């Protein structure tokens, strides 16, 4: 049973994550909501677990990257990259770090974190993707989060039913 590597989600109904996007044009209050609301919009679509323990067990986070790895170089201006995410493995999986060269924000203007962060997270934590047809994973994200309806209803569907229930048992 093999075929194409993407799905991650079958043991992981529930995780930690730390909430650290940036502080560009958003103040702690708006960031609180890019990482809170985001996270909102994304137990909607499922009843993922999640919890920020600061002290140190956490798996997937929301922040802006800082070409910080040591092979390709993810930040670069506008370029096709907003938000790369990794495998929640090793402390480093999970993590969303954003092209810091990019702009993200809470407002009516730019990549909305509900959106941005949603589609990072949905991924840091999801998988490689999940949208064919039309969903948060996409290199097009036009609708936030919330700014129409789950157009984007393969995420939604999608982890709501994969990431749904966890199994993280061997038969
Ligand atoms: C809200 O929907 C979106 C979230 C994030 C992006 S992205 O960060 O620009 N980017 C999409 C992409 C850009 C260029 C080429 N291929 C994909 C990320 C991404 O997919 N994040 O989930 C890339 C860098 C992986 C776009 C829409
Ligand atoms: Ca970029
Ligand atoms: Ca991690
Ligand atoms: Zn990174
Ligand atoms: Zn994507």
């Amino acid at each position: 049973y093999n075929v194409f590597p993407r799905t991650l989600k079958w043991s992981k109904m529930n995780l930690t994550y730390r909430i650290v996007n940036y502080t560009p044009d958003m103040t702690h209050s708006e960031v609180e909501k890019a990482f809170k609301k985001a996270f909102k919009v994304w137990s909607d679509v499922t009843p993922l677990n999640f919890t920020r323990l600061h002290d140190g067990i956490a798996d997937i986070m929301i922040s802006f990257g800082i070409k910080e790895h040591g092979d390709f170089y993810p930040f670069d201006g506008p370029s096709g990259l907003l938000a790369h995410a990794f495998p929640p493995g090793p402390n480093y999986g999970g993590d969303a770090h954003f092209d810091d060269d990019e702009t993200w924000t809470s407002s009516s203007k730019g990549y909305n974190l509900f959106l941005v962060a949603a589609h990072e997270f949905g991924h840091s934590l999801g998988l490689d993707h999940s949208k064919d047809p039309g969903a948060l994973m996409f290199p097009i994200y036009t609708y936030t989060g919330k700014s129409h309806f789950m157009l984007p209803d393969d995420d939604v569907q999608g982890i709501q039913s994969l990431y749904g229930p966890g199994d993280e048992d061997p038969n």
